[PDB]
């Protein structure tokens, strides 16, 4: 790919969200691989310039190495396409569900895509009531999780039901899966990409056969296609002791840092750094 092919492009980078650091460090990295390949990139901080200015100065495209909030939720995508700048990534609707856990889960399971069993919570239950039937009908440990605290016993819910309700209308209280470990499946357009396991590091070989790993990651990017997402992302899963996935979430805009999972992905199977990223803006093409 000639590089001036790409045109005039921003590297969306630090913003507003708590994930401002981790941002910045990813953002400088992509801008290096970028001017490295020969492409005409420059770093727009939408924390300190204004959005009007990328059209007024000539910007084509974007790549995306915001975190959290406006960079992910579909806020920045919307603007975007309103401006008519393309950009690394998914549109408006794979961004706002990808970050929705209990819309995204709703549409799995009504699709087949497996997903740990769950109830909702919602701002204003008799949060008491919901605990004792929650464990009952589902089990422990469970996961309480707000939609856009792990708890092993059945009287501690409560205040985590109370706590978790601070930061969303929707809580979403899900099953644990045990005995299998953790996973992701980096998605880079048809790059092909080794599974990774996580451990609470990043773990290659996930230490799955080839036949499991090539099924789970058809799998994986269906779950993540489904959800209109696109293009560039990660989908992660749990495996339970008999090596049933379960997927617990999408993410559309994932780091770039240099201890980021994409780039250790790319990484073990010989693509570098600069590959993987002219490789994701290449599909705004």
């Amino acid at each position: 790919i000639d590089p001036k092919q790409f045109g005039k492009v921003a590297v969306l980078l630090g913003g507003n969200s708590a994930e401002r650091e981790v941002s910045l460090n990813s953002g400088r990295l992509v801008l290096q691989g970028l001017r490295d390949a020969g492409i005409d990139a420059h770093p727009f901080d939408p924390a300190e310039r204004p959005l009007a200015a990328l059209k007024e100065e000539g910007f084509v495209r974007a790549f995306n190495a915001l975190h959290g909030g406006y960079g992910e939720n579909g806020q920045i995508q919307g603007a975007l396409d309103f401006y008519g700048i393309r950009y690394t990534g998914s549109g408006v609707l794979g961004s706002a569900l990808g970050l929705d856990k209990f819309r995204t889960k709703l549409v799995w399971q009504q699709l087949g895509i497996p997903t740990p069993p769950f109830e909702a919570v919602l701002r204003g239950d008799d949060y008491e009531a919901r605990a004792k039937e929650i464990v009952a009908k589902l089990g422990l440990p469970l996961f309480v999780k707000p939609a856009s605290i792990k708890v092993k016993s059945a009287d501690a819910l409560p205040a985590a039901l109370i706590e978790a309700v601070k930061f969303d209308r929707i809580v979403v209280v899900e099953k644990s899966i045990e005995g299998g470990g953790e996973y992701t499946a980096c998605i880079a357009g048809n790059l092909d990409l080794p599974v990774i396991r996580i451990v609470p590091q990043y773990l290659i070989p996930c230490g799955l056969t080839a036949d499991e790993e090539a099924r789970l990651k058809v799998l994986a990017r269906r779950a993540f296609d489904v959800l209109g997402c696109t293009d560039w992302g990660r989908a992660d899963f749990m495996l339970d002791a008999d090596g049933n996935p379960y997927f617990l979430e999408v993410n559309t805009a994932p780091g770039m840092t240099d201890h980021s999972l994409p780039p250790k992905a790319a990484r073990a199977v010989g693509i570098s750094y600069q590959e993987l990223v002219v490789a994701v803006l290449a599909l705004t093409l």
